């Protein structure tokens, strides 16, 4: 009987319907991004930051100034310690969220704790969360509207309006990227033999309460609990480069 | 000229938690988590034996017995380092709750802080969350109904089965009367002015509430039953 679950995602791919609806429940923890900060800045990625390699202005100009922050100096430990109290409900069961372009920050962070259990990623996992997650993979067939809503929320630092430009160079980037982190889940299910929980966003949609309560029931919960405008720029960034 | 960050101040199964994630779901308002609620010695929240210590086998029976997680070992600047990064969104609104149970912790817990601005719960919090925070607070006043949720689920251990026992809901009932007391004679020893929704105007329309909350952070509004079963009758037993 597992006691925490690990929701294996992208970014603006649906894990947030899915994860804030258990969140709800109150019986599967308190799931969170608690592997997007970045160790120099102790901040999650900035938009500048995504796009480090474009040195196109007309791009660069739509993306606020970096800040700096400061490094994270919580040593391993106190790390892990932390996310595993944050996270986790009275009834003892721990969510969060993981984006395929964290892992290599989770992995680079659990290599210094005792007892650290292997030296990949699953073990990663494994000795972060404390236990063993019931992996759940949220992914989105249609990269090119999941693209926009990308480049949209790094402009106006929203990811659940006037500022917003379009832009084609910018969008094939978010996608050729997005793509990516679909490549680099799909190598790791195979690359360590793991078998997912896999529901892509329409099932997910249209389904919610069925996989609010398959989750829920997979940590041992009742399923009781499990509760109830077009995009011009994904016409137009066909149109005009990867998809 | 935005203040950037929130608490709500309240107390167990108020609107506390119901006005906190629709905020959440803005996107623009933080990451309101409890972080003030985890105990040090178990570095997790109070559990229901922890709660009742204070003569009755008739309610230690009902009770999930206590666990004992784990002693937490962070320094106090990697303790609000922490809740002032997952409390943020990427606008760099922070969001948070906080209960007058908890506000000894707090303050025990900020006293370590390097720059340390003051030596009470109000400057804790400033010095906690590196600002100045636009206080919310909530209570519903229907303290039956309150104490009720609260027992529901102090031992379903589901805060959003097992029984009715009015002995126990007397204690609750008055717990939640001495706590939310401290927080109007904290109002005037410090001389805050809350922002003071209450539970009925919440659970009708938290649409304005939240839109009010909004603004204070310079947002956008246009984003967004034992009971009569304790109503003993005979006993008297608290009300
Ligand atoms: O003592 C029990 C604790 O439970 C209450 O809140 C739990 O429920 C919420 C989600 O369902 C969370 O925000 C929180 O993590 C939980 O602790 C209560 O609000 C607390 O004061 C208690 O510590
Ligand atoms: O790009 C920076 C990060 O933003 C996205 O996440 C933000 O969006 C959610 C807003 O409600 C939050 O849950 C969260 O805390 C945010 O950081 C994105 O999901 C990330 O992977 C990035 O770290």
């Amino acid at each position: 009987h597992p006691t925490a679950y690990l929701v294996l995602a992208s970014q603006r791919s649906g894990s947030t319907l899915l994860v804030e609806s258990l969140r709800a429940t109150g019986v599967a923890g308190e799931p969170q991004e608690f592997f997007q900060y970045l160790p120099n800045t102790s901040m999650s990625p900035q938009p500048r930051e995504w796009f480090a390699d474009v040195e196109d202005q007309s791009i660069l100009r739509l993306l606020d100034p970096l800040i700096e922050g400061k490094p994270d100096l919580a040593p391993a430990t106190i790390w892990r310690d932390y996310i595993q109290t944050v996270g986790r409900t009275p009834n003892g069961v721990w969510g969060g969220k993981l984006m395929w372009n964290q892992t290599p920050l989770l992995v680079q962070r659990a290599k210094d704790l005792p007892d650290r259990s292997g030296s990949g990623l699953l073990s990663a996992i494994r000795d972060v969360v404390g236990s063993d997650p019931v992996l759940i993979h949220i992914h989105r067939p249609d990269v090119v509207s999941q693209a926009v809503s990308f480049w949209r929320a790094v402009q106006t630092r929203v990811w659940r309006d006037a500022r917003a430009e379009y832009h084609a160079g910018a969008i094939a980037h978010v996608i050729t990227m997005l793509r990516a982190q679909e490549e680099g889940w799909r190598a790791w299910f195979t690359e360590e033999n793991v078998e997912p929980i896999d529901v892509d966003y329409p099932y997910l949609w249209r389904n919610l309460t069925e996989v609010v309560g398959t989750v829920l029931e997979a940590l041992g919960q009742d399923p009781r609990l499990a509760p109830k405008r077009s995009d011009e720029w994904v016409e137009r960034y066909r149109r005009d480069l990867p998809l």
